């Protein structure tokens, strides 16, 4: 029972209400603990370690080298772009779910774990309406500075690039799904740019008919308006403030050029990390209107030695 | 505890290690005491929280001052719809940032406010609502009246829903004077559910906001969220987006909606009294504009709705 220091109390019994149903009745996972799939003519495996809502639950990925399954990182070792020309997204939250999973950059082999707020396992406030994940071999490296009295400076989220599937079908937790890029939008808070890639599943019923942000409204109306407003508000119950979203949306080609730049950023972090371990081991309403452009590469920036890299 | 997914990966289901309870209840806003006295429209009322939340007989009873005693009253029938100030009274059923689906029960004695029940279990919203939400008294979307554009539409068969875009969080059960700003329409599943957009009397920008277009200057994106929130809030269950008419009502078209539905309410109460002495893609549906059509005179009011 929750004690409100007011005379009306709250019983807090979870057997008479639909909270548990609301959150978990849309879970979409692989059938078995160890699950083998084939991506880009190669064979890999996803392993569910421990149980959901446990504080050391993680999703491990392996590759079949010979007769054995060797451990791999989904950030480093799964191919960003397929031979088809499509990209692989790593589904971390399935459609309609609330469980805030993330690829842990600071964990060995970058396993997928649940985020933790205030010391407690994090759940979304609202049900997300799209399959949500990250692109491999991408990185919003904060070494690079963006710009717009005197200018305002912006950096990256310091995590891999976020990606959205507007597909109808609910994907699975941890699944690697080939996806086609459609566009992108940006969240600008805390002074850093958090890019969100909008993409469509390879196997969606309208894959070939949708090729830009404007083709969606003909087959899946309002996903673009809903997408922005969802990310605008999804934390309003705790922050009591709306997130800032730039008025400028990227088209399909501006988004594919974004994925590459962040891949090159990823290949500069990995270089900076090897050099650094031989060195010392051997209102704001029109703040949304601004147009942001590259500025300079801070050479006083030191890469995070906490993030695991092979 | 463990949730059955009929698969090998299980769910611990412990509520002490996660932020679910925090997400839902950390923004509850209620009156301090069980019995609370308030003054609305120069009259004196009392509010009684009966029972505890998440129990199967929790309800909010309302009383009025009939000299010498406090008499039971219904918030739907006996609270004044429009005040002498020119303001309307909203009866808050869902607090800002909260999930608990409370409703005025038309089929319950004195129309007490109880928690809704879905599939036999106490109903909670899927997402946190971002505005104070309630209903207008002495209003009724009477299904006797049919609308057209052929395709026919009827009423919600419930009192008019109203939204407060005010910043301040109101209280569960609170009766709040509000100024009307506009309205939007939902067209499922063949009936019109009008949603009135209004602002709290006591909001810091009360006098600066007098239309739906004034909101973006003090509370940006409130109007876009309103449409999208109600568009999807049951999508996790229905797997489909709700339909919302493309036409938004201005301040005067909404006040004419409130009064039109008030006349509907003053026709339901008379028609029920007359009946009881005799005993011995969808894109278009959003673009379509609806107009009135005929009053089905073979319609008999619902005798389950409690009436004094």
């Amino acid at each position: 029972f929750i004690e409100t220091n007011k005379e009306l109390k709250i019983n807090l019994n979870f057997q008479n209400n639909n909270i548990i149903s609301n959150i978990f009745s849309n879970i979409n996972i692989y059938d078995k603990i160890s699950n083998i799939f084939i991506n880009n003519k190669k064979t890999y495996m996803l392993k569910y370690n421990n149980n959901i809502n446990e504080e050391n639950f993680f999703i491990s990925y392996f590759e079949k080298k010979d007769d054995n399954f060797v451990p791999i990182s989904p950030w480093h070792h799964i191919d960003l772009k397929n031979d088809d020309g499509t990209y692989n997204m790593i589904v971390e939250i399935t459609k309609y779910n609330y469980i805030k999973l993330e690829i842990q950059l600071r964990e060995k082999f970058n396993v997928i774990k649940q985020d933790k707020k205030k010391g407690k396992l994090r759940y979304y406030h609202n049900s997300i309406y799209w399959n949500y994940g990250a692109l491999p071999q991408t990185y919003e490296y904060p070494k690079h500075i963006y710009q717009n009295k005197e200018a305002l400076l912006f950096t990256g989220d310091n995590d891999p690039l976020d990606i959205l599937d507007i597909g109808s079908a609910c994907l699975k937790i941890g699944q690697v799904v080939p996806v086609k890029i459609l566009g992108a939008f940006t969240l600008i808070d805390e002074g850093e740019l958090d890019w969100k890639i909008i993409a469509i599943n390879k196997e969606d019923k309208h894959y070939e008919d949708i090729n830009s942000l404007s083709d969606i409204e003909k087959y899946y109306p309002h996903t673009l308006s809903l997408l922005l407003e969802w990310f605008r508000s999804y934390k309003m119950a705790d922050t009591k403030k709306l997130n800032l979203i730039s008025k400028q949306l990227y088209d399909k080609k501006e988004s594919e050029d974004l994925i590459m730049k962040t891949h090159h950023y990823y290949l500069e972090f990995r270089e900076d990390v090897k050099k650094l371990k031989e060195e010392h081991s051997k209102e704001n309403n029109l703040l949304e209107d601004i147009n942001i452009t590259y500025y300079k590469s801070d050479s006083a920036y030191k890469p995070d030695l906490n993030i695991w890299t092979p």
